[PDB]
């Protein structure tokens, strides 16, 4: 079978896995070129020698194996040899006396120390023989050898693992598949008050069965004092200043999802901080870039809150990513926000052709209004003391929302503050921009500006028609929840509403990722018509699911922007052939498709038979838009728009 990771969004094939036997190395030699210190990271014992001290920093380093085949540790251990290595040196395969020969792994504790260091350590450590999780090496004792020199020597003995570590660089959904695997193991240390301190490739490895971390070496108590583990490159700057914390993990996530992704620039054998400026991957992948960056953040504030709130977010850009590079779409259910409340921009192309009905001018733009009214909106805190009435006040109206919750207000909510962005919400859906900028204000001089409050001052921006500061707190938002559509719908809108071309291809990703999202079917299109990409927006209108009320609507409007060759106008009339004289706006594409395929005629020949019906000639489409026209004159709701259709139908008639 598959690995179906990702919740079945990336599927990895099975490898058996290495057994005891198969890992052991021949011959285990660090060669020079690989010889570098634990300490500082720097070129060590080059020529050349396997053992000395770093002339740099003072640390000693050995590259040769404690253990030998043959060796017996703790009187328990029987010694094979060595599987792998890293920092703290070679990694040893011995087989379990207490436990019919198990296999297990031994590694050192330590990278240097007396007697005394080398039994603190253990000490030390023995708390993290309960620490247990599926995802999770298990640890089954610690152990001291006396070495060569009569020191005593601490080990670790752990379960065998072979699998295949994560250690050129995978594709994005590959990578955040694993990560997400391993994030609950992460969620798991921290609800205990563990971090894990040292994630990386290496201590990641894909087993037959699952993902696990291999080495809790580094885990540590949150805001714990002493030796602070971690590997430079990986590890959070501030770590010094503020010991291990949940935002520490959280850092080595994104520098580990990077690491496995990216070309990023090494000096020592040390990736350099930051993210590099102008990475293809990063491109590509918009949400996947923020997300990294919230991640990383130099200020341990600014980062994820919590694993899961992580894991939600990196849910969502893999969605964006595999929906990309599928063309498949990956719909699913925000924890931020709510699903759209509606749509908006769906019959601005169409509604221009109501003139044929009413006579009226149509000029229909997209407004502020029709957007508001449509965006999601996020979800309500259910710690806050009003979450109870405002689940009742749900399916209330704007006013009947105001009037409810004033009415509460008025006879303990004096603290809430969801009950106040509630009230804003239903100010700015009715209009009321100037009420709800107050009570936003005040609400931030109380909170300060919380994400909810920037989102709705976004809103409420976007009614007043300052759309560069609209577009500056939407992006906050988005780049604190970057797998969210949320924000990438409201800024796409925004963009549009600002008469500027969307560098971020927001409807684009949004329609992707979910072809629920019908805004953001009308908004792509809208933005390929622009570019003279007619083609791509029909194949993007053509992606509307019959089962929406908007499908006969999507249908009309390719006929609409298609009006160019034969063909064009056939799709023009394939796409409006199929609809009932039922259906309004139907009659008035007609008479355009028909009329479209006449001037057509004036330069042209057909190789096909009929338009909608109509001989493809001249007199048949005259006949056409002539008949089409007497049709639309006996349903106009003014006897001047009457008059008007009847003299074109004579003008027209063959
Ligand atoms: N526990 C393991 O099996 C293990 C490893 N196992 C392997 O390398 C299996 C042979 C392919 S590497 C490693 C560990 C634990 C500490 C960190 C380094
Ligand atoms: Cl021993």
């Amino acid at each position: 079978g598959s690995h179906m990771l990702g919740g079945g969004l990336v599927e990895i094939p099975r490898a058996p896995d290495i057994d005891p036997l198969e890992a052991l190395m021949t011959n285990p030699v660090v060669p020079e070129s690989k010889r570098f210190c634990w300490n500082c990271g720097r070129p060590v014992g080059r020529s050349g020698a396997s053992e000395g001290w770093c002339p740099y920093c003072g640390s000693p380093y050995s590259f040769l194996p404690q253990l030998n085949p043959g060796d017996i540790v703790a009187g328990q251990y029987e010694v094979k040899g060595c599987i792998a290595h890293g920092g703290l040196g070679w990694i040893y395969l011995a087989l379990d006396r207490n436990v019919n020969g198990r296999p297990v792994v031994l590694k050192g504790l330590v990278h240097s120390g007396d007697a005394e260091a080398q039994a603190m350590a253990m000490a030390e450590r023995q708390f993290l023989a309960e620490v247990v999780h599926p995802s999770i090496v298990q640890i089954f004792n610690f152990v001291e050898h006396t070495d060569r020199h009569g020191d005593p020597v601490g080990y670790i003995v752990m379960e065998y693992v072979g699998g295949q570590s994560l250690k050129q660089k995978l594709p994005v959904a590959e990578a955040i598949a694993y990560l997400l695997e391993i994030l609950p193991a992460l969620s798991y240390l921290h609800s205990i008050g563990l971090v894990y301190n040292d994630l990386k490739p290496e201590n990641i490895m894909l087993t037959e069965e699952q993902l696990k971390l291999i080495d809790l070496g580094a885990v540590s108590r949150i805001n714990s004092f002493g030796y602070l583990y971690g590997t430079p490159g990986f590890q959070a700057p501030e770590i010094v200043r503020t010991g291990p914390t949940v935002a520490t993990d959280i850092y080595t996530v994104g520098r580990t999802l990077a690491a496995l992704t990216l070309d990023l620039p090494t000096r020592n054998g040390r990736y350099v901080d930051g993210l590099p400026e102008d990475d293809p991957v990063l491109k590509t992948y918009d949400s996947y870039g923020r997300l990294l960056r919230r991640a990383i953040d130099p200020d341990p504030r600014q980062r994820f809150t919590t694993a899961e709130e992580m894991s939600a977010q990196l849910t969502g850009v893999l969605r964006e990513v595999v929906a990309q590079d599928t063309g498949v779409p990956r719909p699913g259910l925000s924890t931020i926000f709510s699903p759209s409340r509606s749509t908006f921009g769906v019959d601005l192309l169409v509604a221009h052709t109501d003139v044929y009905l009413d006579g009226q001018v149509h000029a229909e733009k997209l407004t502020a209004n029709e957007i508001v009214t449509a965006l999601s909106v996020p979800l309500v805190d259910p710690t806050d003391v009003a979450a109870s009435v405002l689940q009742a006040t749900v399916l209330s109206q704007p006013v009947q929302t105001l009037d409810s919750l004033r009415a509460a207000r008025h006879g303990d909510f004096s603290e809430s503050v969801e009950l106040p962005l509630m009230e804003v919400r239903a100010l700015l859906d009715l209009g009321d921009v100037a009420k709800a900028t107050r009570k936003l204000d005040d609400l931030a001089e109380r909170v300060g500006w919380r994400w909810r409050l920037v989102w709705y001052r976004a809103v409420a921006e976007l009614l007043t028609g300052d759309y560069d500061s609209a577009t500056k707190h939407f992006t906050e938002v988005l780049d604190t929840f970057p797998g969210e559509l949320a924000p990438k719908l409201a800024l796409a809108a925004t963009a549009e509403l600002a008469g500027n071309t969307d560098e971020h291809k927001f409807y684009q990703t949004v329609w992707s990722t979910n072809d629920g999202v019908i805004s953001a079917a009308f908004g792509l299109a809208r933005a390929r018509s622009a570019e003279g990409d007619r083609v791509g927006a029909v194949r993007t209108l053509d992606e509307v699911p019959p089962t929406s009320r908007h499908f006969t609507t999507a249908r009309l409007t390719s006929a609409v922007t298609l009006l160019v060759t034969e063909e064009q106008i056939r799709d023009a009339a394939r796409r409006v052939e199929a609809l009932p004289p039922t259906e309004p706006r139907v009659l008035q594409i007609r008479a355009l498709v028909l009329g479209g395929a006449l001037d057509w005629l004036k330069d042209n020949k057909a190789s096909t038979n009929h338009i909608l019906g109509f001989p493809f000639t001249s007199h048949g489409l005259r006949l056409g838009v002539e008949a089409s026209l007497r049709s639309l004159a006996r349903v106009a709701p003014t006897q001047r728009h009457r008059y008007t259709l009847v003299d074109m139908a004579n003008k027209v008639r063959p």
